[PDB]
C-alpha cells in the first residue's frame, strides 16, 4: 500500500520467548535440505521468512564437502517459511551471490546480492523481484554487506557495505536506497574504526546498527542513521560487557570511541537493542569460540562505560554451537510499539566439528516479552554420529 | 470477515461417515513424513486442515530413535492439507511447542503452543500469526493445555489450562481471549477433581468440553463454558458406559459429581457429544490399552446415571492401535445445523510396538450422518516389518 | 459464477492431438509418486487437472506390495496438475474411497466417494469440499460408480451408480445432484442389461454415457440422459465394431437393443463419442487383452447396425499396457463448439507384468483436431527391469 | 490487462550481470531433479521463469539412461521459479513434445509443443492453458521450432517454425499468432539460407531474431520481422567475429549474404543483440566444440563486414562445458528501456563426458548493466566422479 514509517518505540523487553526454530540439521539428515550459513529473518507486511545464503547442494548430498567455503558461484540468497527448514522444493531464490541484505519498504522488498571474485565482485540491487541497479567493487577486496535486514523509512532503506581488508582500516559506505535507486551514499563517519556486518532495527524515525569490529576491537561499534536527513554517526558501545567473539574477560570500565584491545583480526556477526534502561545485549558465552548464547539487560550500555548486567536470559548452552546473530523486527504487527526479535545461527559441522566435510547451520529466533517468562536452552538438536 | 458465532445445534447423528484419513505411516515408510502425535482436525472458514505436534524428524531419519519423549525443543505446532500425509514440505508451522491448541474465530486464527523446561514453562499466543501475547507458568509443573482445538463466540475463544501434578490436585484455569488478548481468567468451578486435555465444541451459545481426569476418575470430566458470560462449571458424565483409558469394566450405575474409582493416574484423551437423546460417546474397546475404538449412542449419558447405549459404530478393530480422540467441527460448513465430527490418533511404534525405536502416528477422521450408513473399520495400515 | 449450461455441440474431430501425459511410473522409479490405478481428468473453470484413486503408498515403497486389490482403507481420490506425476507433495485429497466420480457444475465441484465392506458400502457425497449427502448401500454388493467425470447442466449434475451383481442383473440408478443434494433417482431403463462404470460427456443440453456391460455384452450400453427433464433411457451401440475386452472378433452386423454375446463375466471402463457421421469409438487392439488402444471413425456406430471404420488413430501400439479410458471436455474453453477429449489408463505391473509385486498407471490424454494431423504411439515409457 | 507493445528501444549494454543460476546438477545428485536439455528463460508480467524440454525422468534415476536421445514421447515443455532446479515437485508442465517456444502476449501465455514422428509430426499451441489451433508437418522432415521465447506486439506474436532438411535446403516458415488463432503465414525471405532455433527479442515495434545455418554457414543469419505488417527479411550478420560452432577461425573480412564457409552440417543455438554500436555477440570460446562461452561488443556486427570487438566478457571459461543460448527480456521491468538479457545452457554428461549414461544442464543467465561491473565465471559446479 503506502510506505512504512518507523513511528513506534521498542516495547519493554522483560525477557525473550520462542518465535520460530527450523530443526533444519536433524530434518536435513533425511530430507532434501539445502547447505545454509548467514542466515536471517525478514518480514514483509504480511508475513515473516527465514533467509540465508545456499551453498547450492543438500547436506547429505556429495557435493557438501567443502561447503566451509565462504564464496563461489553457487551461493544464492533463498527464503522459505517460517520454522520450515530450507528445503529444495519450499525455497525461493531472491539473487545470486555470497553476501546480502533484504528488507520490505512498506510496498516491495529489495534484496541486494553481491557476487564476483575477490578483486571484481558486484553488488545488484533487485527491488520487486527486478534487477534495478548495480555497484561496482571500490576498494578491490571483497565488497560486502549486512547478512541480514536491512531498514527503511518512508521509502528510504540505508545499507550498510564495506570493501577493502578485513583486517586493516577499509572503505565502509552507508548507501541511502528508495525504489531500488540510489539516493545518496556517505562514507563512514565517526569513531568507529572498522565496520562489518551489521545488524540494525528502527524505531521512532532513527535506524541503529550494531556491527563487528574484525580488526582490533571486542566492544562492538555502533552505527545510528537518519534517514530522513540521510546522515549518520558512529561510535563504539561503552559498556565493559564484551560483545564480540573471540574477546578478553570484561573489564571494570569499557570504552565509548575505541575499539577494546585484545584480541585482533577475528570476530563474529551480532547486534544489540539500545534503548535507555531497555537495553539488551546479546554475545556468545564462550570468549575463545562461538559457543553458547546469551541475553544480557545491560541499562545504558551505549554511554555508560561501567554498565554492568541487571538481568539475562540464557538461549544457547555454553556446551553448544552458535554463530552469527541479528537483529529484525515485525514492523507491521498490531499494537504500540515494534516488539524487539533476533536470530542465532547455529553451526554444525566444520571447523569445530571435522568428522564430516560440511559446514551448515539451523536458526533460532526469539522475540521479547513484557513479561518475565522462564527460560530454556535451544541447541541445534542433531547428533552429528548420525552423518558418518 | 466477521466473528464466528455458536448459532446452531447439533444435527440428529445416526451414524458416523469416513472424513478423512492421511495413511501417514505407511507413506511414510518411503516418503519425508515428519514423526508425529498428539494430532487434531481444525477448520477455518474456508479450509479445514490436519494438525499435530511434530517431533522435529521424519520417521526414516535416525533422529526418529527416541521420538517416545513428550518434550524437546524439537517439537513444533503443525498443520497441512486435509488427508495429506504431515511431510516435510507441505507441512506449515504454527508455533514452537510441546502443547497446544487452535482455532479460528470467524476472522483470523488463534494458536497457542506452550515450550520450556517442566518447571519454567510458559505458553504464547499467536493471533492472524504473530505473538500477541505471553503467559507464564504458575504452578511451576508442566504447564499444558488441550491438544485439540478451541472454540470462539462473537470473538470470544476459551481455552483450558492446567498447571500442576497430573496425578493429584492441579491448578487448571480456563482463559478467554479475544484476538489473542486475555479477557478474562477463571479457576475451575464445580465437581469435577482433575483436568487435562479438554476435547471441545460448541452449539447454540454454548461450549462443551469433555476432558481426562487423569487422577482418580475412569468416568469423564465435563465442563461448561458461557462464552458470553465468561462462566463455567463442571461435572463428569453421569453413564456407567465408562471412557477414559485405562478403566474398570462398565457397572449398572455411574456418578455424577465424583470420579469413578477403579484405575489411578493415567487416562487417554477423549471426547462425546452430549445431546439430550442425541448423545454418543467415544472409547476405546480394549480397558487395558489403547486399543480400538467405538461410538456408543448413550441417550442423556451426561445426566442419566444408569443410561446404556442404544446404537454403536466400531471405528478401529480391538486388534488394532489407537490413541487420542477428539472434536471439531466445520462452524462454517452450509446448513441448518452443526455436523458433529470428531478424530482418532491411530499410534504406531512404542511403546507397544518395541521393535522400532520410534512413535508416531496417522490420523482417521469421521463426521456425522443423518443417515444409518454401514460400518467400516479403519486402521493405521503401516506393516511394522517394513521398518525393521 | 453461474452454473454451467451444455449449450455447444461437439466440434468435427478430424484426428487427436496430444493433450497430457504424466511419466507416472518412468518418474515414479526415483521419486514420491503415489500408487494408482482408476484414473481420470476433469476440469474446473480455470484448470483441467488429472484425477486417480491412492492406493495409500508409494510405488518404491514396500506397501505398493499387494496393489492389485481393489478396495482397502488405504485408497482415496486426489487431484494434482495436468501432465505432473501424483506424487505425495502436490496431490490434493478429494474423498477416501475406492470408487468415485467428479465434476465441476460451474459454481464449485462435486465429488463422491464410496467406501465400506463389500456388503455395507456407502457413498459421500462432497460438494465446495465439505460432505453434504450421504447414500447407503440398496444391494449390499459393493455399491460402485463412474471411475471418470460426471457432467452438469444448470446446477444438476447426475451420476451414474450400480449396486449388486457383477455377473448378473444387478440394481443401476440415475441419481440428479444440485448442490450435493438428491434431487431424484431413477432406476435404470431402456433395453441395456448390465451397467458398469459409465463415461459421459455432454452437448446441447444432453448428457451421453457410454458403460460396460460386464455381464454378456462384448457391445457397450449407452445410456443418454436429459438432465433438465431428469429423465433418461438406455440401448447398446448397434455396430459390430466391438468395443469392450475380452471380446469376440468383429462380425459384420452388430445388435442394438441386446448384448452381443461372446465373453462373458468381464469388460473394460471404455467410451465413445456418438455424433452421426463425427463418430469415433475407442478400443484395445487385442481382443484378448488391455492391450494396444485406437480410435477409429464410425458413422452413425449407435444406430447402424453394418456401420464400419472410415478412418482411424492408433493411441497405444498392441505391444504397450493400457487399461480403462473415459472421456471429459473442457466445457469452459473458449470457443464454437466443446472440443471432445479422452484418457487412457496405462496400467503396468500386476497382472500381466508379475516380476514386481504391484500395479500402478500413468495415464495419456488427447483431445480432438479439426485438421488431420499425423499420429504417434504413446506408450508408458517405463523399464520393469529397472524395478527389480 | 491489455496486449504489451514493443515501444521501447534496448538500454546501453556496458558489461552484463547474474540473474539467474540454477545449480541443477550439483543440487541434483541427491534431490529428484528432471532430466532436462534445451532451456529457456521467459517472462510474465509478474514473474520470469525458467523453461526446459524434461526428459521424463529424475537424473539419478535408472531412466536417465539414454537421454542424449532428442526426441521421444516422455518429453515436456516445463517451467519452474528462477534459479530453482527444475524438481519433480515444483515443475508445471505447458505441453507435450520435444521442440518447443512460448510467450507472454501481456494478456496470456501461448506455448507451443511439436511432437510427433520424423515423419508425421505436429505442433499444437496452446493459448491460456488450454489447446487451440494445431498445424501438421509441411515437409514430412522433423517439423521442429525456436527453442526459446517468441515476441509479441499488440497481439500478434511471430514464430519461426522449420520443417526439412537440417543439412540442406529446408522449408522455413514464419507464423503470426494472435490468441492462438493464426492470423498468416509467410516463406522465408531474404538472403538466409537455412534457419534453425531462432533466438528472438523485440524493441521498438520490430522484432529481430538471431538463428543457426547448420547447413553452411559459421555467420549467423538474422530475421528481422514487423509484426504490425506481418512480413520480414533475413541476411547474415557482417562481422568476422564468427558465433557458430563448430566453426573456422575468425577472418579479416566477414560475409553480408552468404555463409561463411568453412564447417558444414552443424552448429548450435545462439544470439546476438544487434543495436549500431550497442551490439553484443554471444559464442563459445571454442571453435570446437560446445566449450566456453563470452560476450563480445562489436560495434555495427549486423552491418560491417569487417567489425571486430572492442570489448568483452567472459561467461564460461573455456574448460567447462557451454552449449544452447538464447534471448529473453523482462518487457515488463520499469523503466525508460528494455534491458538485454541471456541464458547459457550448460550441458553436462553425453557425448562429452562419457563416464555417466545420462545427458543433462544446468542454467546461467544474465542481464545488461550500464555499469562496466567486474566479471566472474560461472560454470555448472557439478562433479562427475560423484555420479559414478
Ligand atoms: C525460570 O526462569 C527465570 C527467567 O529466566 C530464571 O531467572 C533468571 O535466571 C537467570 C540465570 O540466573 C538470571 O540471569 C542472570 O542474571 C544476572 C543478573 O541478575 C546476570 O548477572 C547473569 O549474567 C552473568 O552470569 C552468567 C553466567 O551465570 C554469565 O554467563 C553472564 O555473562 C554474566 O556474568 C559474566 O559477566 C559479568 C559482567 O561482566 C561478570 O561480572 C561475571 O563474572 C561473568 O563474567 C565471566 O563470564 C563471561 C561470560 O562467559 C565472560 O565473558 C567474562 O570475561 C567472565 O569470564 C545472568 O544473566 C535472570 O536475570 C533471571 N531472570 C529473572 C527475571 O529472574 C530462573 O532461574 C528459572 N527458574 C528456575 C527454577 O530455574
Ligand atoms: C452394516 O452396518 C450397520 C451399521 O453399523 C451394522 O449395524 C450396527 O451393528 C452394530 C454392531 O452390532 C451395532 O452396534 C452395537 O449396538 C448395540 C446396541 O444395539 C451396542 O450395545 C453394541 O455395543 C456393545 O457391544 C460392543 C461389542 O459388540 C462393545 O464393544 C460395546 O462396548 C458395547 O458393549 C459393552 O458395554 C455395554 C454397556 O456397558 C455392556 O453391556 C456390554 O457387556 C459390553 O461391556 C463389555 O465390553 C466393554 C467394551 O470392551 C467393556 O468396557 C465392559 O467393561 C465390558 O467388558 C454395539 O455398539 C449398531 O447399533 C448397528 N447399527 C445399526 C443402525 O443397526 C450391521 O451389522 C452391518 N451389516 C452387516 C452385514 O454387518
Ligand atoms: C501420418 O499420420 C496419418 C494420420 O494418422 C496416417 O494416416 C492414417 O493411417 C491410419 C493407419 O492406416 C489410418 O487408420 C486406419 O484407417 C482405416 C480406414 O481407412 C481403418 O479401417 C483402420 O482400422 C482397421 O485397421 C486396424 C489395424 O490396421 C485395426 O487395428 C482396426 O481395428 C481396423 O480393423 C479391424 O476392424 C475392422 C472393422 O471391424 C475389420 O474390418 C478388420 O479386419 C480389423 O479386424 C480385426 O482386428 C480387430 C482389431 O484387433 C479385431 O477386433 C477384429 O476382430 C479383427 O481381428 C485404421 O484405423 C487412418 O485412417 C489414416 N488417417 C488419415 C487421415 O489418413 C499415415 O500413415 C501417417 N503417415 C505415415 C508415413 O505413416
Ligand atoms: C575486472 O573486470 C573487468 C570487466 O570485465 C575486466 O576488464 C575486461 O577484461 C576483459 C578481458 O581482457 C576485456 O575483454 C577483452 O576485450 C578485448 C577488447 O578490448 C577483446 O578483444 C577480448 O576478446 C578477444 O580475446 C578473448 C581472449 O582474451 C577471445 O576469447 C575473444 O574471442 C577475442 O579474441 C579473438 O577474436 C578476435 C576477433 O576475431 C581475434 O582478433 C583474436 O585473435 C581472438 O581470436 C582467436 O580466438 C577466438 C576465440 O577462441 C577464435 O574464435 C579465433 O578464430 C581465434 O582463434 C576480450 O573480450 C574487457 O573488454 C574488459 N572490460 C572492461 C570494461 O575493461 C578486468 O580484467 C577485471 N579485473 C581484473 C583484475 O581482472
Ligand atoms: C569480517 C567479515 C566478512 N569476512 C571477511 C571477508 C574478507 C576476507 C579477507 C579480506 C577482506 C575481506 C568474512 O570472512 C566472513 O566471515 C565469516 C565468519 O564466519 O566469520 C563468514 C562470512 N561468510 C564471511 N564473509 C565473506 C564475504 O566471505
Ligand atoms: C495427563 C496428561 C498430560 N501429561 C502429563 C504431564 C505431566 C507429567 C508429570 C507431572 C505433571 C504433568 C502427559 O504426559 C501427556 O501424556 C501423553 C499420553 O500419551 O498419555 C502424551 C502427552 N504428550 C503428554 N503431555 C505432555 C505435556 O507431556
Ligand atoms: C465390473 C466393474 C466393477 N468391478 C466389479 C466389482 C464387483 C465384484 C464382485 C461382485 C460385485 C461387484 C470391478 O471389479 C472393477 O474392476 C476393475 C478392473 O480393472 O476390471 C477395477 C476396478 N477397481 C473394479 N471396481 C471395484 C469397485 O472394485
Ligand atoms: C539443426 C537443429 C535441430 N536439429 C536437427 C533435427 C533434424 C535432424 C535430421 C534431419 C532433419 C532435422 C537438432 O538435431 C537439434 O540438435 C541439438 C543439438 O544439441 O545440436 C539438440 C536439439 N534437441 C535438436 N532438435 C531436434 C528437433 O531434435
Ligand atoms: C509514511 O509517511 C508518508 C509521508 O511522510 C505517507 O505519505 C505514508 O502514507 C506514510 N506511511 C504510512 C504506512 O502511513
Ligand atoms: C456475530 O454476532 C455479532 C453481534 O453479536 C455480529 O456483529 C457478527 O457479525 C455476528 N457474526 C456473524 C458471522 O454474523
Ligand atoms: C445457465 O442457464 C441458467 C438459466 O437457465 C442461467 O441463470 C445461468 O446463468 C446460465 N449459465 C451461464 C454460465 O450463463
Ligand atoms: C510381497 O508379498 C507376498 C505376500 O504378502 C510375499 O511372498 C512377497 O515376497 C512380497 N514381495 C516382496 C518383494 O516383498
Ligand atoms: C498496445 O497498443 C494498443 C493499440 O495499438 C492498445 O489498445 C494497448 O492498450 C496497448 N498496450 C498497452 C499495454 O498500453
Ligand atoms: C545404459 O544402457 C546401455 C544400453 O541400453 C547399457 O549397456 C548400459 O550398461 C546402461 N548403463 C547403465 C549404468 O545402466
Ligand atoms: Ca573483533
Ligand atoms: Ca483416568
Ligand atoms: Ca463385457
Ligand atoms: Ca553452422
Amino acid at each position: 500500500r503506502d510506505f512504512n514509517n518507523l513511528t513506534k518505540g521498542l516495547c519493554t523487553i522483560n525477557s525473550w520467548h520462542i518465535y520460530g526454530k527450523d530443526n533444519a540439521v536433524r530434518i536435513g539428515e533425511d530430507s532434501d535440505v539445502l547447505v545454509t550459513r548467514e542466515p536471517y529473518v525478514s518480514c514483509d507486511p504480511d508475513e515473516c521468512r527465514f533467509y540465508a545464503l545456499s551453498q547450492g547442494t543438500t547436506i547429505r548430498g556429495k557435493h557438501s564437502n567443502g561447503t566451509i567455503h565462504d564464496r563461489s558461484q553457487y551461493r544464492a540468497l533463498i527464503s522459505w517459511p517460517l520454522s520450515s527448514p530450507p528445503t529444495v522444493y519450499n525455497s525461493r531464490v531472491e539473487c545470486i551471490g555470497w553476501s546480502s541484505t533484504s528488507c520490505h519498504d512498506g510496498k516491495t522488498r529489495m534484496s541486494i546480492c553481491i557476487s564476483g571474485p575477490n578483486n571484481n565482485a558486484s553488488a545488484v540491487i533487485w527491488y520487486n523481484r527486478r534487477p534495478v541497479t548495480e555497484i561496482n567493487t571500490w576498494a578491490r577486496n571483497i565488497l560486502r554487506t549486512q547478512e541480514s535486514e536491512c531498514v527503511c523509512h518512508n521509502g528510504v532503506c540505508p545499507v550498510v557495505f564495506t570493501d577493502g581488508s578485513a583486517t586493516g582500516p577499509a572503505e565502509t559506505r552507508i548507501y541511502y536506497f528508495k525504489e531500488g535507486k540510489i539516493l545518496k551514499w556517505e562514507p563512514l563517519a565517526g569513531t568507529a574504526k572498522h565496520i562489518e556486518e551489521c545488524s540494525c532495527y528502527g524505531e521512532r524515525a532513527e535506524i541503529t546498527c550494531t556491527c563487528r569490529d574484525n580488526w582490533q576491537g571486542s566492544n562492538r561499534p555502533v552505527i545510528r542513521i537518519d534517514p530522513v536527513a540521510m546522515t549518520h554517526t558512529s561510535q563504539y558501545i561503552c559498556s565493559p560487557v564484551l560483545t564480540d567473539n573471540p574477546r578478553p574477560n570484561d573489564p571494570t570500565v569499557g570504552k565509548c570511541n575505541d575499539p577494546y584491545p585484545g584480541n585482533n583480526n577475528n570476530g563474529v556477526k551480532g547486534f544489540s537493542y539500545l534503548d535507555g534502561v531497555n537495553t539488551w545485549l546479546g554475545r556468545t558465552i564462550s570468549i575463545a569460540s562461538r559457543s553458547g548464547y546469551e541475553m544480557l539487560k545491560v541499562p545504558n550500555a551505549l554511554t555508560d562505560d561501567k554498565s554492568k548486567p541487571t538481568q539475562g536470559q540464557t538461549i544457547v548452552l555454553n556446551t553448544d554451537w552458535s554463530g552469527y546473530s541479528g537483529s529484525f523486527m515485525d514492523y507491521w504487527a498490531e499494537g504500540e510499539c515494534y516488539r524487539a526479535c533476533f536470530y542465532v545461527e547455529l553451526i554444525r559441522g566444520r571447523p569445530k566439528e571435522d568428522k564430516v566435510w560440511w559446514t551448515s547451520n539451523s536458526i533460532v529466533s526469539m522475540c521479547s516479552s513484557t513479561e518475565f517468562l522462564g527460560q530454556w536452552d535451544w541447541p541445534d538438536g542433531a547428533k552429528i554420529e548420525y552423518f558418518l
